[PDB]
This record gives structure tokens, sequence and C-alpha cells, in this order.
């Protein structure tokens, strides 16, 4: 996240860490056994780490918790990032708690306007890195479909939303994507993809969580 705040330890608490020897992606807890993340944050070995802060330190919050399967969209397409959304499941189901909880999914799409929530472990810095190790948080809002595509000809479709600033300064970025876009409560968006990170006229694009909503329960239902 670049150009945001630290949110303070477990105030996300549906934010999870998808670590690999590391932390790679981010994901959103959905369920005390299931999380939603990016297609494109997909590998094998994943375990999943909730109630995390501090991403190298023991902090006494945490669940460390296998992933039993994963579940692509069924078409997703790697070049276009069109149906950027994976599911993973637990292989044992977390413990909720005030620390480690679920998102609820949306039950109708947002709108151009409202502010969400953007949280994540990725880079703070748009030219030049830096990693933070406590998680970063950015308010933002979604911007209109038709910003959207005149900011990225031929790129946007359907299932994609997005959100942040055109003037720059202030977006997800590397390491944030499969997080968290909560807005009034509901999990709207994915961090998907974006040119750079903060730069003017290129905001952030987000996989659009509403369209996806009947596969998601009908996933779980029979896995
Ligand atoms: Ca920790």
């Amino acid at each position: 996240i670049v150009g945001g705040y630290t949110c303070g330890a477990n105030t996300v608490p549906y934010q999870v860490s998808l670590n690999s020897g590391y932390h790679f992606c981010g994901g959103s807890l959905i369920n005390s056994q299931w999380v939603v993340s990016a297609a494109h944050c997909y590998k094998s070995g994943i375990q999943v780490r909730l109630g995390e802060d501090n991403i190298n330190v023991v902090e006494g919050n945490e669940q460390f918790i296998s992933a039993s399967k994963s579940i692509v969209h069924p078409s997703y397409n790697s070049n276009t990032l069109n149906n950027d959304i994976m599911l993973i499941k637990l292989k044992s189901a977390a413990s909720l708690n005030s620390r480690v909880a679920s998102i609820s999914l949306p039950t109708s799409c947002a709108s151009a306007g409202t502010q969400c929530l953007i949280s994540g472990w990725g880079n703070t810095k748009s030219s030049g890195t830096s990693y933070p190790d406590v998680l970063k948080c950015l308010k933002a809002p979604i911007l209109s479909d038709s910003s959207c595509k005149s900011a990225y000809p031929g790129q946007i479709t359907s299932n994609m939303f997005c959100a942040g600033y055109l003037e720059g300064g202030k977006d997800s970025c590397q390491g944030d994507s499969g997080g968290p876009v909560v807005c009034s409560g509901k999990l709207q968006g994915i961090v998907s993809w974006g040119s750079g990170c903060a730069q003017k006229n290129k905001p952030g694009v987000y996989t659009k969580v509403c369209n996806y909503v009947s596969w998601i329960k009908q996933t779980i239902a029979s896995n």
C-alpha cells in the first residue's frame, strides 16, 4: 500500500497473509474454512496466516493453517486477468474471535464514489521498494467505470473496477494482490492489477466480487 497508514494490530480481522515460506499475497476470510484471494496468487503449498499484524514477529493472535484445496475461477485468464479470483479451503476450521473474523459477501454491487478500505503488506513505495512488516491500510473511493475504462483502454472488463485517486500517490501495490477492498462492511473487491503503483491517471484495478457471489456460495456448498 502506497500513501496509506498503519492499520493497527488486528483492526482488519478478515485480512489474511498467504505464506509459502514468506508472505506473497493477501486474502480475505469469508467463513471459518474459506479464504477469497486473486487467481494470479495461485501456487501449491500455501499456509494461510490469520490474526497477523507484524508478519515477521509472533505476537500472540496468529492462527497458521495449511490450505487443503485451492480453486481458481473456471474462467480465469492469466493474460488479461479477467476473473482474477480463487478460493482456498483451510485444512481445519479457524477459531473465529474478535481478531480473526470473516467478512460478509456483497448482496449487490457497489457504486462509484463509495469509500472503501484496502489493506495489505505490499510495497509502500511507488518508485523504489520497501515492504512493511505491519499491516497497512488505505481509504479510497470506487471510480466510475467510464473513468476506469478511459484510464486503461482495452483492458477493463465487466469483472473489474477501479478504485483510488487519479492524481497519484495513494494505491495498492505489489504484495497486496489478493487482499480485500471492503465497502460498508462488504467484500466488494480483490486487489488485482495496475500500471505501476500510485501513478497519475493509473488507478488500481480490482476484481468485482459481487459478480462471483453465486459461484462462491455454490463452490463452498459442494467442497
Ligand atoms: Ca505475526
